C-alpha cells in the first residue's frame, strides 16, 4: 500500500537483466522521518515481464523466514500500473560486497554461520516447491554481522503439481557458472539444481570474492580464454562431463571443500539435501567450537 510520490529516491541498490533495485526513503510527512525501504522496478515492461514480476511479488510476499528479506508492499500509479516491488532494506547490503569489504574480520566460523542461514532458507523455499535458479552471493543480503537473508527472487519458479523440475529457456544472459549441467543441457531447474548452485556459493564464500577466483575466471581459465559466445557453454559443458570442478580455494579445510564437491555431483539425485547441509556444516561448526 505505497503511493509513489512519498517515494524519495536516494540511490541504486542494483540491475538486473531488465529490473533494478533502489534504495528510497518512504516519507509521506514529508519531515525526512519516514523509513528507508528497497525498491524493484522493470526496466523492460512486456506483458510478458510483467507477468513474472506480478508472481515474483506472490511468491516473496508468501514468505516469511528469518533467512528471507521481508516483502513490505507494492506501488504502482493507477495509472499505466507501473508496478513497484517494496521491500526491507538492509543496511549492510550484498554478502559479496560485505565479504569483501570484511574479509580481515570474517573467520571461517562466521562463513559457516553464514552458510548454514542460507541452507535453511532454501530448505524453507523448498518447502512450499519453490526453486530459487538464481543463487549467488550477490543475491544475499547482510542484516548485520550475525545475519544473511536470501534477497531475489527474480527468477524464482514454481513447480507443477505433477513434477520435481521445471524445463525453462531464459532469453539472453545465464548465469551459467553458478549452473548445473542439466540446467545448462536441458534447462531443468530442480531443488538438486539448486543445491548445485549452493556448492559454488560456498564456494564464493571461501574465495573471500577474491576477483582471481571467481567462478566464471576459474572456468574461463579451465575452457581457455580463446572461448566465446555459444562455445563457452559447451565446452562448460564438456568440462563438468567429464568431472572438471572448481578447485579447492586457498584456505579451505578438506571437510569443507567435500560438501562442495557432493553438491557438485552429475548425477542429480546424489545430491545432498538442504536439511542434511545444514546439518553438516552445524556439526562442523561445533567441532570447530572446541
Ligand atoms: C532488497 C534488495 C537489497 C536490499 N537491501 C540492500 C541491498 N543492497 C543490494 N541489494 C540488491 C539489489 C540488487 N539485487 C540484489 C539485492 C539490496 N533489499
Amino acid at each position: 500500500q505505497f503511493e509513489e510520490r512519498h517515494l524519495k529516491f536516494l540511490q541504486q541498490l542494483g540491475k538486473g537483466n531488465f529490473g533494478s533495485v533502489e534504495m528510497c526513503r518512504y516519507d509521506p510527512l514529508q519531515d525526512n522521518t519516514g523509513e528507508v525501504v528497497a525498491v524493484k522496478k522493470l526496466q523492460h515492461s512486456t506483458e510478458e515481464h510483467l507477468r513474472d514480476f506480478e508472481r515474483e511479488i506472490e511468491i516473496l510476499k508468501s514468505l516469511q523466514h528469518d533467512n528471507i528479506v521481508k516483502y513490505k508492499g507494492v506501488c504502482y500509479s493507477a495509472g499505466r500500473r507501473n508496478l513497484k516491488l517494496i521491500m526491507e532494506y538492509l543496511p549492510y547490503g550484498s554478502l559479496r560486497d560485505y565479504l569483501q569489504k570484511h574479509k580481515e574480520r570474517i573467520d571461517h566460523i562466521k562463513l559457516l554461520q553464514y552458510t548454514s542461514q542460507i541452507c535453511k532458507g532454501m530448505e524453507y523455499l523448498g518447502t512450499k516447491r519453490y526453486i530459487h535458479r538464481d543463487l549467488a552471493t550477490r543475491n544475499i543480503l547482510v542484516e548485520n554481522e550475525n545475519r544473511v537473508k536470501i534477497g531475489d527472487f527474480g527468477l524464482t519458479k514454481v513447480l507443477p503439481q505433477d513434477k520435481e523440475y521445471y524445463k525453462v529457456k531464459e532469453p539472453g544472459e545465464s548465469p551459467i557458472f553458478w549452473y548445473a549441467p542439466e540446467s545448462l543441457t536441458e534447462s531443468k531447474f530442480s531443488v538438486a539444481s539448486d543445491v548445485w548452485s549452493f556448492g559454488v556459493v560456498l564456494y564464493e564464500l571461501f574465495t573471500y570474492i577474491e576477483k582471481s577466483k571467481s567462478p566464471p575466471a576459474e572456468f574461463m581459465r579451465m575452457i581457455g580464454n580463446d572461448k566465446q559466445g555459444q562455445m563457452i557453454v559447451f565446452h562448460l559443458i564438456e568440462l563438468l562431463k567429464n568431472n572438471g570442478r572448481l578447485p579447492r580455494p586457498d584456505g579451505c579445510p578438506d571437510e569443507i571443500y567435500m560438501i562442495m564437491t557432493e553438491c557438485w555431483n552429475n548425477n542429480v539425485n546424489q545430491r545432498p539435501s538442504f536439511r542434511d547441509l545444514a546439518l553438516r556444516v552445524d556439526q562442523i561448526r561445533d567441532n570447530m567450537a572446541g
